[PDB]
């Protein structure tokens, strides 16, 4: 309820995405730009993960900060501006 | 058959919807007004649910009371009056 | 062939149902009325059972008498009147 | 049958969950907030636990009181409102 | 190759069955009619037995004669008419 | 090519059917007359089978002779005469 | 065959249970209600016992009378109504 | 090699049994019915005997006649019908 | 790359086929004519094999020569003349 | 046989115990409660005695009546209810 | 978002295509000319792939350079000029 | 039976533990914290002791008081909360 | 060899016994029932004799007739039925 | 490497088999035809042998000649044509 | 992390593959051409190996050099051009 | 609980790993880089060690300092960033 | 070393046997057929003799000729065909 | 530690092997080729030796030179190429 | 019985010890520290004495006071804390 | 207790070892390097000595200095790093 | 130490042997081949002597030269190749 772990909010945001938008999100995840210090996700596990395991994989691979940054950037890139704005407005208080 | 659970009545009322009317219903579900204490449905789950899984999701997300309230309000919003007064007249006896 | 167990006839009747009719059947199973002394089936197993495992679960949970009664009532409720008539006419001889 | 141990009722409620709902439940279990006096379950054992092993693991890790509290809170968190209110109404008489 | 033990031919015929057809076959096995001098198989072992273990279980429980008779009868019962006629035509020479 | 099994010829004849003609064929299949010693097909399985799965189901349920007889009769019934005499002249040599 | 020891009948009925049903049965043994004068089985031994060791453990721990009573009650509690009825009908003549 | 002592053939037949089948055989040995003039084997020694010591112990307790009768009856009781028939057909000439 | 095992080329050719063409291919495989010395494939495994396992099953059941001959004949039979021509031109050099 | 000394029957009853049950019996023997006027057995002798030397040592330490009473009490204590009932039913006629 | 991988912008260019234009694109892909050192795509996979799977299959089969070259040529072939010069001006900086 | 020696109750509690839980219990035994006046057990004997030898080893090495205290602490540490609460509630009256 | 004194035959028969069987034989030997006119052997002498000195002691204490009677009786009592039958059939010709 | 003992090559060929193919091989081993002068393997040992113990068991039971002949015949019978031809081509030079 | 053993990089590259791509990789592994000095992997173990066991099996069977060469060649063969070029660019420094 | 031995915390962190993550951890342990003065664990014991035996093996082989360093580095290498951060944050106070 | 006494070669051959094979060999020694003029070994000595004392006892009882004949026959009988052939081929030159 | 006896290094290399790899190693040990001057190990002793007793037995039977040569050859033969290379590179200086 | 010489009590306490515990008691006996004024026992005499002659030797060497002091000291040293407490509480009344 | 002879602490350290670790310790004792002026232990006595007799033999052969040095070196060699560090930290004050 | 009589060296070499190896050494001792001019040792004396009295008996029977020759030959024959090499290299300087 409201406050939770970062994985929970990330899973909710990924659950908001549709099916084709999820496919585009996975495509962007597998080819994240080498710069900005991030590890692209392998195609092996980003094939069956629907919305929960995808968030687990992102967090596990990149850490909470980097996973949130990539989620925001991809939301901007896959032309889901509403989700991008919501994620920018609801950034968890890191500490 | 007449006396049943709230979910069955909601599913029947969703059967009474048209196709584009169902699409408008899904639009209003995913983007319900923030007030009146509601949890808007994710777009990922309200994409393949036609008439049964949609009712199950509404009930599961919002409780029987407020799901019925949302159904009545959205029926009013889609300019489908007949369903609106039918839902008002056939409200289950709460308690 | 004809003379067989109750589960066989119940599985045949459930196989007669379509896909959306099966979904409505499962929805009615998960919310069977508390009265008439019956145990509603949990949603966990009524999600993969297509037509055989559904009959197994119904019989296992309710006993043969109650399972047949629930099947007949639900067939009446999901507006499959032909199946309801056939089930009423072909009630197994209990003893 | 009605009166039983806490693990039995908890296993029933966990069995009521679906597949993706079960994944969300496990995800919330492994990252339960540090406060409210609860110990998050390690990710290692919450992978094969479907509904029996998961319930016994929660009870074993947290005691009956905390296991029931976490079950109610997570049912609220994964938007399983019907299970949430059902668990609240049938809250065991502690002692 | 052609001439072999009864278990081999029975395993071949069971392997010919599909997935849902195999489920129907097992379901008929566990509720085989009490008459006609046969012992129904317990539900415990007929869950992991795919086609070889199921055949050896039938043979072990009922003898070659009764296993073949039940196989033919169930092939007739689950509406596998091609398998039924094939088993009738290639009935082993007992002795 | 030319000489093949009965199922292949039946599948080709089903390919020769139209869309609404296929729907009428399925209607006649699910509601075959009780006489003439034939088993009507369940409605659940004849809902996604277009032309190959439908032919497999017909053969499997009825045997080659009965399946060919019902195919000819239904081809006559749906006012597709040309297919009717085409199936009459090209009947496989039984035996 | 027919007449045998009590452990044989108990082992047969336990063998009838499935895998998840066996896990539920083991749960109900380990947390049997304190009343009715029964000794719950320790979790240490009810971990590898499949169906024969479990039955002999029940008998050895509780006596034949109490083991049969517990088996019937748990069969009722794990929603195995058919096994519950069968155990009620085939109760050994105590004396 | 074919012609040998009774213990040799009995050991061969017990070696034909599987693992859980061996457990069932031992269970039936320990609780042999008091009638038919036989001495049930103690549970202490029928725990590590796989098939050699088990056959030796059965012969030692019962004599040739009683051990063979017990073996045949238990093979019938544990649903090893093929082994039961083989033991019946290959009973050595007593005298 | 170009030169490879026979199974690789066969899997490539089967991968060329569409979905409904794959269903027709499987149907023709299950009913290969008894003449020409070939073994029809069972339906149990020829239900989930998409394009690789199907080639493995064909080669495994028939040998390389017979599998290639069957593939060519079925390609001719399912009216994929382009694949038939390509297979005729690209026949591996047996030796 | 049957009519024999107390040591013989006690040795038979101890032989009825398994290995871990024998270890539990020895543990209870070494720490028999100080009340009820009994002499605990030293751990030196109850280390290699399997079932005969243990019975002889119990008799030599306590007398026949006391040894039988302790054996019955321990059989109750190590959860050997069947052996406890058997020992209670066939208590030797003292005096 | 602007600076990204080749696959993402290729997928966007595939997005810009129409429905029948996409079908013609797939038709040209499956039957690409043998020259220009490119590998034609199989019919099996390019009949579910709409716009993301099609682009990733193109890249996977041909490499970035060849995929871009074939995309430009096919865009020219479908008389969709605007995409053709758009692909020329927005060619990624190779190296 | 209820009133017994301390080693008996400790052996019962260790018997309640599972296999991997027993491994963690042994691991905590071998590396008990040096403070609060306790002697860690050597790894040589705490390898084959299942639950009786382990309990008598703890008692023998540490005395009754320290053995019970360490049992409680380790039950808390290996997340056996139910056993830990039972350990407080059934603590022997010291003196 | 064959024809000899009864002492040699008794020594051979005792030599046939195992180690634990020898211990049971001695245990029954010191507690031979007071009736049937025989003298039990003191535990001091029958402690280290393996099989020859035991036979000599039995002969010296009881005479040939009584020694053979005890031999067969304890052979029956320690459940050495095969040795009991062999001794019964091969009783020396007294006189 | 290349040249080795017969059991090594037999173990290699058995290791080539899959899991279900291994089960079929074991089933054919246990019920080898009585003719051709071969000894079928008991089901007791062909239950845990994966691929090396199975080969050593075949050799031990039937000699190298008959083990190779049976391996070839069963490879033919379980429809492993590739392994069958490979075993025919690489038969050891008997002498 | 960058510098590691060869098995680690090989496992990463195999993990990059999809499901059907993994099946094609295993198919090419089991039928690697006899030339180029490589030993094809047996079909038995390449069924449960997902991506780590497959990599360690390749390395163990062929050595680091040969395993890398086969991985590159198969990546080229199954039309994984991106993985092929990545493996070529990141070829380990042998020595 | 909180304060414990190093092996306990290491076992907890290994318990946090999943199944495939555990396999990757074992793979990295068996091929740890030769530098940094570490002894790679032999593959013999890292085959059945699940999470406690693996931790005690690592500690035993490398000492507490080097075992913690290896655990942190491998957690980083198998892409468990959350566990890597937690391991850095909760490093024991060495001295 | 090659040339030696008969006892040495017999001891080597017995050492070649496994544990359960040794138990079967002891069984066959203890009940060697009365025909062929051989003396069976007492069960007392054939209990602790592993492979050397057993050979010495066989020689002492039967002489070299009879002991070698018994060894060959039993090696045939316990299904040690390879050992049977080796013993038959390397029979020492008697006389 | 590094510099040690030959048995120590051989035991380390054998300990590196897995379970089934150890079974294959033992199989190759028992059937070493008769030529190149080596004595195959008996099957009786190579059954319980895991890696210590196995290395001791190999050295004892063959001497340092022959044992190391056999170990290297078997490592090559059981497809442990990495172990083969390590053993070849780390051959100790003989003399 | 209770009141006796101190030698009898010491013999009883030594008899309470196990076998390995007795060996450790002896080991500590030969190396009693030179301080605290006692004479260590030579290894020759304290090699075969079990528990009585050992106590006699301790008494003869050290006197009653020193013998009891050493008894309690080595009882504490070999981790027999229960015997240590028993000896401390039941020290004989000197004088 | 703490302050004691060298043999006592050495025996405790040997007791800390497991079974297979003890076998490795015996291996290293039997083949201690000829340098460093130490006498290897014959294999005759280091076969039954578990942990006490082994320490006594070590001391008797080598003296306290060499025994402690060998224990430390072997603890390092058998990969018991924790025991090695403990032995170094608690080296007794020689002189 | 080092330089001593040959009897001491022979006793040391015999002491190096294990238990079963010593038994094999004796067995070869009673049946030394009649050639090579040696007298075999009668079984009466060489039955209880372990290693010293056995060596003295060998010396007294055969003289130093023949005793050393027999020791070397038997060490070769009982497959103690390491002791065989050591004895060959360290033959005492006769004269």
């Amino acid at each position: 309820m409201k406050m939770a772990s970062t994985r929970c909010k990330l899973a909710r945001y990924l659950e908001d995405l549709e099916d084709v938008d999820l496919k585009k999100f996975k495509m962007h995840l597998e080819d994240y730009p080498p710069q900005k210090g991030c590890i692209p996700l392998p195609r092996g596990q980003t094939e069956k993960a629907d919305h929960v395991d995808l968030a687990t994989l992102m967090i596990d691979f990149n850490g909470e900060e980097k996973a949130w940054a990539m989620a925001v950037w991809i939301f901007a890139a896959i032309n889901r501006r509403d989700l991008y704005e919501k994620a920018k407005r609801d950034e968890p208080k890191w500490g």
